């Protein structure tokens, strides 16, 4: 019914969430068009093998160069995370090259919408302007998130991408409307000029967000079978987070010293060991880059130390896990406050991003959280319990998605 130009932004927590999107729009009948850098071209392989050619297209433009990117490196889950005002800068130059390929198209195969993520609304909004396109943008974030950071009142960098998003048509946020209802109606009131959210979440995977660096099938051999369910411990900070030797070795001791089994997951970084230094466990596995859905929905698998992310706390709750909340930038500071505090549905067990855990405190809360009964694990369950009425079918995020791709036509 619509075409629809999906622009991801080329980080991880905001990619992987909007190709889910892109797949739910798909189903229900649009055509896509995703740009895309040419090595984030196979990101979409996945998503390329489920759909006709007719119905998914690909626009490969080349990565802008820029002095403060390293060559090959077009995803920001490879860099510092202070290198996105880099990504961003560089990315803007997009601009028009995409321009330039809308415009010698046959105007009858121009899209309808494009969704573009909010962190480039700056210039997408300036190229849907230019075609007369309605421009949606997206988030990986909660509204409870966005409403914090919008209302500030020295934003900048981020000023022109949350000035950018409001200008939007819309919002389509990865989020279900009952878990923060307030600050869904707030940040629709002032701060869509045009009053239009999209609550479409938790989306659901359909290999995901990159091939991970061991087997998947030999993962699940070690985990089943696990001689006991709920009482592996899973570990992994996201795509952005890289822990320092230090705190490695600390978090390290906490893990040996709760003699829990635990899946630890551990990043790189690319510029211009630290692990150290055993297994004397045949308790444990390392990494790479790992297949979270599947150990998180998991059985045997009944906590998760996460840096509370937004896309993971989604994950680990629908996985049915235990959260222990340790935020460290980004939105996980508002994550803790929502999840651990307003709502209780998780503990806080680290600090700050500099955090450095004692090793002996944080041994005995990781064997505590192999525990069935723990009241914030039903809190967090009770919440499962809201956002799958909400995905499927006929709850809030169904509605939301089916109201979305019906809107893209006008
Ligand atoms: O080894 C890894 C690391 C990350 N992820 C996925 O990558 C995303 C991480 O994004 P999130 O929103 O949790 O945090 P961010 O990376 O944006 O800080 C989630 O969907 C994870 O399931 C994964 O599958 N394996």
């Amino acid at each position: 019914k619509p075409h629809v130009l999906v622009i991801p932004f080329p980080q991880s927590g905001h990619m992987v969430p909007h190709l889910d999107l892109t797949h739910q729009i798909l189903l229900r009948g649009a055509t896509v068009t995703v740009l895309v850098t040419p090595k984030n071209s196979s990101y979409l392989d996945a998503l390329r093998s489920l759909h006709s050619p007719e119905h998914f297209k690909t626009l490969i433009l080349p990565f802008p160069s820029h002095p403060c990117i390293p060559s090959g490196v077009e995803s920001l889950q490879q860099l510092p995370l202070e290198a996105i005002v880099h990504m961003f800068d560089a990315l803007s130059r997009l601009h028009d090259p995409l321009v330039d390929f809308l415009s010698r198209q046959p105007p009858s195969d121009l899209p309808d919408a494009i969704l573009g993520s909010s962190f480039l609304s700056p210039w997408i909004n300036k190229v849907a302007d230019a075609f007369s396109i309605k421009s949606i943008s997206f988030l990986p974030i909660n509204a409870h998130s966005i409403s914090v950071m919008w209302a500030q009142e020295d934003r900048s960098f981020f000023n022109d991408l949350e000035t950018a998003t409001t200008e939007s048509y819309g919002l389509v946020i990865n989020s279900f409307y009952d878990l923060e209802p307030e600050f869904v109606e707030t940040v629709k009131t002032r701060f869509l000029n045009h009053h239009r959210i999209w609550t479409v979440g938790p989306l659901l995977p359909f290999d995901r967000g990159g091939q991970s660096s061991i087997p998947p099938a030999k993962v699940s051999a070690w985990l089943d079978s696990c001689p006991e369910d709920n009482s592996v411990v899973y570990v992994g900070f996201g795509s952005q987070i890289r822990l320092t030797a230090e705190q490695t070795a600390a978090l390290a001791a906490a893990l040996e010293k709760s003699s829990v089994r635990f899946i630890w997951a551990v990043r790189d970084a690319a510029k211009k060991a630290g692990f150290e230094e055993r297994v004397k466990e045949k308790g444990l596995v390392i990494r790479g880059w790992a297949p979270q859905t599947m150990i998180l929905e998991h059985r045997a698998v009944g906590s998760y130390l996460t840096h509370l992310g937004w896309g993971s706390v989604l994950e680990g709750m629908v996985g049915g896990v235990m959260l222990l909340a340790w935020p460290m930038q980004a939105d996980h500071f508002f994550n803790t406050t929502l999840i651990v505090d307003k709502l209780r549905a998780a503990v806080r067990v680290g600090e700050n991003r500099d955090s450095v855990p004692d090793s002996d405190k944080l041994a005995r809360i990781l064997a505590e959280s192999a525990r069935e009964d723990l009241p914030e694990r039903v809190t967090l369950m009770k919440l499962r319990e809201k956002a799958m009425e909400a995905i499927k079918e006929g709850g809030s995020s169904y509605k939301n998605l089916d109201e979305l791709v019906a809107e893209m036509c006008l």
